[PDB]
């Protein structure tokens, strides 16, 4: 019988057979009181104790959220839809332990993405069993509330202060601190890693004083708080919570009466009004996300970064080659998952209007002219590849390098990667390239399972990424092996070297998309 005694009770888990060995899994440990009724929109309250045995034998409920129904039956979009029931009773976490039981194992804590509106830790691409099995690390993942039930903000008001989902993550990091030693983990060697909004969450934990002692190192994939989509000013966050009160019929004179009104609304009526809090409408919009709440985030994040008020430790940061293409099928004219998506100059600027609704006509012309110095003046794909890299550079690559520059300037070693391999099983068309989110299955080692049609090059590369990630967690350096491996050098503001990841060849490059990023850093803020 598999049983472990936490500080709030005792949990029992399962034995899983992985690659001829076994990994012990505990699925769905509650880490907070279910934020129901009076506790909706509040910070997570601590659990007390159970005096029984909690069968942590199945993934728990996912937090209430809207579902991506744009392409019914399509694996490419539904692999991100939650695969458990939805409920506000959703603050649970998962723990993967290598067998035989370790003694001081390093812990990887995964924070999922999904624009702070969607996501769950029970997805197949977040399965921590191979990381536990292949690198002998403990993997932890939690669910945190998303949408308005996680980030509705009346700044200063404890009934709905903002950033509740971030506090959900933080209290799960407190659970790891308090209980992971009972599983064989080292509380003093914990590495947070995540993707997109999860990577942005990780970067925010680097700023929040309440998280300073709850982890050791950080890995950020396709995300950081300085991204345009990552943070809403507290002034704008308050307008949208009152707009959503208007859509619900909850507009009152006192703030606490407004919150009392939305606490008795059915969860499905809150989700159904979330998309309207803003006129529109980027497929990248975050209607309810992190804000300056004066508690988890005491000031605008770019200020505390510039002022050096963040945790000083090693970070690992990187992006994919075609971050932008995933978002053009969600509204840009002429783009389709079933077409080759060749678009015209006109469709390109109308695509710009979709992603840049509040930018002047001069500003849209400058973007266009910076991305139309064709190499083959008469290549059709020119305009559709250009707009993908506009979305990609602006929303991910340039903010990620700007974060790593400014972070590295305070004396800690930073490592930057560029993920260039497209999955051989990727269900999206070839024109979409190496998409946002499709490095995750290589980070979690899914290509190491030789029975899901992956190529041998892909298992080699995934096994390398798994090792570099685990070694950076253990040692603060993503060294793969001492010999017969490409050394991964530190990102510095001077040379800005980064390591590229693909099956063909891992080489060392410099100044990634420097000419494109110079436009978004030093010209675009002036239009
Ligand atoms: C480079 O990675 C290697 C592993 O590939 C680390 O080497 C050591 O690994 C053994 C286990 O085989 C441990 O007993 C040692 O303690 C490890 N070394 C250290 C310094 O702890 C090594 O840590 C990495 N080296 C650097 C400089 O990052
Ligand atoms: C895993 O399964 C059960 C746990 O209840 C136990 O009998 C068994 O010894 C465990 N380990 C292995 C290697 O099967
Ligand atoms: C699951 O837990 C219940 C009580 O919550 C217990 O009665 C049952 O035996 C457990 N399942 C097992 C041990 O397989
Ligand atoms: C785990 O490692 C830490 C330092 O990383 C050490 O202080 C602690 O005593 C270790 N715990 C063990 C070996 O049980
Ligand atoms: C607040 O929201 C409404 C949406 O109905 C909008 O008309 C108004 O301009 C907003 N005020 C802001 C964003 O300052
Ligand atoms: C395919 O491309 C055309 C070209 O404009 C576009 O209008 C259409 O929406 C795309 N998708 C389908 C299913 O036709
Ligand atoms: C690819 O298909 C399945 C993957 O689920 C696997 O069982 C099979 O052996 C692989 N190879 C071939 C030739 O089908
Ligand atoms: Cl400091």
């Amino acid at each position: 019988d598999i049983i472990i005694a936490t500080k709030n009770g005792k949990v029992r888990g399962m034995n899983l057979t992985v690659f001829g060995g076994t990994v012990t899994a505990f699925l769905g440990i509650p880490y907070a009181q279910p934020p129901l009724g009076r506790l909706r929109f509040k910070k997570p309250q601590s659990l007390t104790k159970w005096s029984d045995i909690w069968n942590a034998t199945k993934y728990a409920n996912s937090c209430c959220q809207n579902i991506d129904q744009s392409f019914p039956g399509f694996h490419g979009s539904e692999m991100w839809n939650p695969n458990t029931d939805l409920s506000e009773d959703c603050l649970y976490l998962n723990v993967w332990i290598p067998a035989p039981k370790p003694k001081n194992a390093t812990v990887l804590i995964w924070i999922y993405g999904g624009g702070f509106q969607t996501g769950t830790s029970s997805l197949h691409v977040y399965d921590g069993k191979f990381l536990a099995r292949v690198e002998r690390v403990i993997v932890v993942s939690m669910n945190y509330r998303v949408g308005a039930l996680g980030f509705l903000a009346l700044p200063g008001n404890p009934e709905a202060p903002g950033n509740m989902g971030l506090f959900d993550q933080q209290l799960a990091l407190q659970w790891v601190q308090k209980n992971i030693a009972a599983f064989g983990g080292n509380p003093k060697s914990v590495t947070l890693f995540g993707e997109s909004a999860g990577a942005a969450s990780v970067s925010l934990h680097l700023l929040s004083p309440g998280s300073h002692s709850l982890f050791t190192r950080a890995i950020l994939q396709s995300g950081s708080f300085n991204a345009p989509w990552a943070v809403t000013s507290l002034y704008e966050a308050r307008n949208r919570t009152l707009n959503l009160a208007k859509l619900t019929g909850c507009s009152r004179e006192n703030e606490t009466e407004i919150i009392k009104c939305l606490r008795n609304k059915d969860p499905q009526e809150i989700l159904l009004n979330e998309a309207f809090v803003v006129p529109y409408g980027t497929p990248l919009s975050v209607n309810f996300g992190p804000t300056v709440d004066g508690d988890f985030l005491t000031d605008m994040p770019d200020i505390l970064l510039e002022l050096g008020q963040f945790k000083k430790t090693q970070i690992l940061v990187g992006v994919n080659k075609d971050e932008g293409t995933a978002f053009l099928v969600y509204g840009a004219p002429g783009f389709s998952k079933d077409n080759n998506s060749i678009i015209t100059r006109k469709e390109f600027q109308e695509g710009l209007k979709i992603f840049f609704p509040g930018v002047s006509e001069f500003g849209k012309e400058s973007i266009l002219f910076h991305y139309t110095d064709w190499v083959d003046d008469q290549r059709p794909e020119n305009y559709r590849e250009a707009l993908g890299d506009v979305v990609g550079d602006y929303n991910f690559i340039c903010p990620a390098l700007e974060f790593t520059k400014k972070f590295s300037e305070w004396g800690n070693n930073a490592f930057f990667y560029y993920f260039e391999h497209r999955s051989s099983k990727l269900p999206w068309p070839e024109w979409m390239g190496v998409m946002h989110g499709y490095e995750i299955e290589f980070v979690f080692g899914l290509p190491l399972e030789r029975r899901d049609n992956y190529t041998k090059a892909e298992e080699i590369l995934s096994r390398s990424i798994v090792k570099r990630w685990a070694n950076f967690a253990k040692y603060g350096n993503p060294n793969e092996t001492q010999n017969n491996s490409t050394s991964w050098p530190v990102f510095k503001s001077t040379e800005q070297k980064y390591l590229t990841l693909n099956t063909e060849s891992t080489r060392i490059m410099t100044k990634l998309r420097a000419q494109q990023c110079r436009f978004w850093t030093s010209f675009f803020p002036k239009v």
